[PDB]
């Protein structure tokens, strides 16, 4: 398999690094013959894994998951590590973190949050039914197309630990919880924190040292929204996502049936406003 | 050419290679504009708000002279962009790669016992210089220890005093890689607040010596989240093999005292027989020189 992946030369070229580090070596690439854009993840190969591809092949075809196109291996000196290119759907509008970052008052209107949270839960549902936990839901992994469509990137379940602010309490080992549990509901916690991140512009504990946030998440009560302006429905949704003990955290299906997620008599108008916002920048 | 301000790099430093590997802390080859000499330049795109954070911590920097075992930090620069600017951190160029590269390009990924003592000593000497000047290096590891073609051993310093490459940019929120971390830097049940100390560098140096001996630090074989949990709760890690000398084991035991309050200083560790007594010093220096030559073909 791996040994049958062609050189990308003449097929995809790299344009530039996107996300300025949040994803590692992920480039905006273009399909040479057509000029269509693609995001390309570039890794030195030394690690039959090689199974990241099989995941992306089976599980990316859902509309809320960025589509896997294909893989290439670039011939490198005697002499030097070969590079593997993973080529994915390009999501032009960018991350939902960036959206809130660029909005005035670093906050999104509540029905934008309902729309987006639902899209994330839909992508997550697709992964969970196929027994896959994303394990790193956060606004930086939730992407937007020009079409104002919502797509999850960067899943699977390495040597560096990323940002801790969206991690569920249970996935953080401690004296009482020695073997740090990843359960599909962990993603639901992360989704709730992503909802707070959309409402306030940053996750709870954003002002802590990452290490101190890691210490605190399992020891703290569930985070709550700072302002009081939000609807009872949103408070309740956030509350559902952030059930401290995952054993009583609602399932993905249940949260999708939560009133805040289910009753959206503004989808059409909301989807148009996001379109409007994306273009205005 | 001052370390106490951030200026336009125009006429002082410039890049020699194209920036196509990213601008979030990637290092590129560069040039002192007046002299023509080589320079390693770390490049980071930076928001205006991060530029202010930058000025603040530039004031936080402490003064320390050049040293044979520290790749000289030359200062901090910002280059503007179509009115996100770039942060540049400039450092002495070391052509012959890192110690991680040294172990990787070695038969069976294991340095022999006298190479270890020599490199470890060089690391320790550079640290002593940092420590007498009240600065903690904070990231001692194989990858952060460099070789020149003269086989000189030098620590990476992109402004370690105020951690400029660490505090700014899209991944400054990342926990990082846990394996070289001293127990006291990890927040846990008995350690609610990370306490960085000079002696934290010495734990990392002990983990670095195991990295030279085995090609990888302890706990390499498990999820970094799990290793992070384990470092404060495990007894001090040890060398796997029994081949190593009684002096090497003792040195590893010297560095890897779990309670930093009772770990030796850098000076005390410089006097450790494994570091102090190097009969074959001259011989390994050339052995290293040899290795670097062969590797570039
Ligand atoms: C123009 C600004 C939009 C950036 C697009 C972007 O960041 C994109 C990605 O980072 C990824 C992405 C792909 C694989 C991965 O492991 C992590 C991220 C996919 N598609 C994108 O579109």
């Amino acid at each position: 398999d791996l040994s049958s992946l062609r050189d990308p030369a003449g097929i995809f070229e790299l344009v530039e690094v996107v996300g300025n580090g949040t994803y590692g070596q992920v480039y905006k690439g273009r399909h040479v013959k057509t000029g269509q854009l693609a995001a390309i993840k570039v890794m030195d190969v030394t690690e039959e894994i090689k199974l990241e591809i099989n995941m992306l092949k089976k599980y990316s075809h859902h509309r809320n998951i960025a589509t896997y196109y294909g893989a290439f291996i670039k011939k490198s000196p005697p002499g030097h590590d070969d590079q593997l290119w993973l080529v994915m759907e390009f999501c032009g509008a960018g991350s939902i973190t960036d959206l809130v970052k660029n909005t005035k008052g670093n906050t999104l209107k509540e029905d934008w949050i309902a729309y987006i949270s639902r899209e994330i839960l839909r992508g997550l549902a697709h992964l969970h039914i196929h027994h896959v936990i994303h394990r790193d839901i956060k606004g930086q992994n939730v992407l937007l197309t020009e079409n104002a469509e919502v797509k999850l990137v960067d899943f699977g379940v390495n040597t560096f630990i990323g940002t801790p602010y969206w991690m569920a309490p249970e996935v953080i080992a401690c004296d009482e919880n020695p073997d740090a549990t990843y359960d599909y509901r962990s993603d639901l916690w992360s989704c709730g924190i992503t909802a707070i991140e959309m409402a306030e512009g940053a996750p709870p504990l954003c002002d802590m040292h990452p290490m101190r946030a890691l210490f605190l998440i399992p020891r703290n009560p569930p985070p709550r929204l700072k302002s009081k302006k939000w609807s009872k429905k949103f408070f309740s949704f956030i509350e559902g996502c952030l059930v401290k003990n995952y054993m009583q955290r609602p399932s993905t299906e249940q949260l999708l049936k939560h009133p805040f997620i289910r009753d959206q008599p503004n989808e059409r108008q909301v989807r148009i406003q996001l379109k409007d916002h994306i273009d205005r920048t």
